[PDB]
């Protein structure tokens, strides 16, 4: 019941169309596709092997380019899994096979069914304590409120998110009561709305590079306060900073290749705490 907890992952491969056909925001350098595989192999043996959690892999889809990033897909609180209805209309076929996984894992299952709503789970940033969800160009206001309705028991609340980006593009949990957070305008100018409509203040860890404010968090039994975040050779100041947090258990872990298709840590896995 402690925040961060899991005993689930639920992961996806990559399809060889990945690397020209994934939507991203900026124009930039070529993927390579096979570097990424090793990349994301990597990250899923952290998860797995290091860490112990029980992995689902779901197999690739080349109709599918952007079917690595899982959690746009699905948004899981406790045993209740919302099956989203993804901003892109290219991604919604992703939510086929993780409806599958799910029931399989035997979950509450809620999928947004309204036609007028978009939500990613990329958007949204469960504290533990409530909900943030990033109005964007991908998720809207009906998307926020069917997430309100599935999670009743907690609060939500919006943040306007600019451009192409998620909410987590720039934050995430990295404790109980921590948020993760870039330096840049944007992420302040959020982080200051989080803050002020929020019934408590949170802690916060800040970071000089946005993308590096993206981390995972897994509270692991009997092992550590578990922090998956950018490497050195990534993002050298921002390491600098996980660093200091001599209680957690760093795990440095690259994710260059997908990031140029704005995949970043968070985005790879939905983890779940089944009991
Ligand atoms: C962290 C997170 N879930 N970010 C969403 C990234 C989506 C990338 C993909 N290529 C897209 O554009 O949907």
């Amino acid at each position: 019941a402690a925040f961060g907890r899991a005993t689930h992952a639920v992961v996806r491969a990559l399809p060889e169309s990945l690397g020209q056909h994934a939507l991203r925001s900026a124009k930039g350098e070529e993927v390579d596709v096979a570097r990424a595989e090793r990349q994301h192999q990597l990250y899923v043996g952290v998860l797995g092997s290091k860490l112990g959690l029980q992995v689902v892999e779901l197999p690739a889809d080349e109709s599918l380019p952007d079917c690595v990033f899982v959690e746009d897909v699905a948004v899981v609180c406790e045993e209740t899994a919302l099956i989203t209805r993804p901003g892109a209309p290219s991604r919604r076929k992703e939510v086929d096979m993780m409806k599958e996984a799910l029931e399989k894992l035997q979950l509450n299952i809620v999928e947004m069914k309204d036609e007028n709503a978009t939500l990613d789970g990329g958007d949204v940033l469960f504290t533990g304590r409530e909900f943030f969800v990033g109005l964007s160009k991908r998720t809207n206001q009906r998307g926020a409120e069917i997430l309100a309705d599935t999670f009743k028991d907690y609060a939500v609340s919006t943040v306007p998110v600019a451009d192409g980006l998620h909410l987590k593009s720039f934050c995430s949990m990295a404790g109980p009561n921590l948020i993760a957070i870039g330096s840049s305008e944007s992420a302040q100018k959020a982080l200051k709305i989080m803050q002020q409509m929020s019934d408590h203040r949170y802690d916060k860890l800040t970071v000089p590079d946005d993308i590096a404010a993206n981390c995972i968090y897994l509270n692991i039994p009997n092992k550590g306060h578990v922090l998956l975040h950018r490497t050195p050779e990534e993002y050298p100041e921002s390491a600098k900073v996980y660093e200091k947090l001599k209680d957690h258990m760093l795990i440095p872990v690259s994710m260059s290749e997908l990031e140029k298709v704005d995949g970043l840590l968070t985005c790879c896995s939905v983890l779940i705490n089944k009991k």
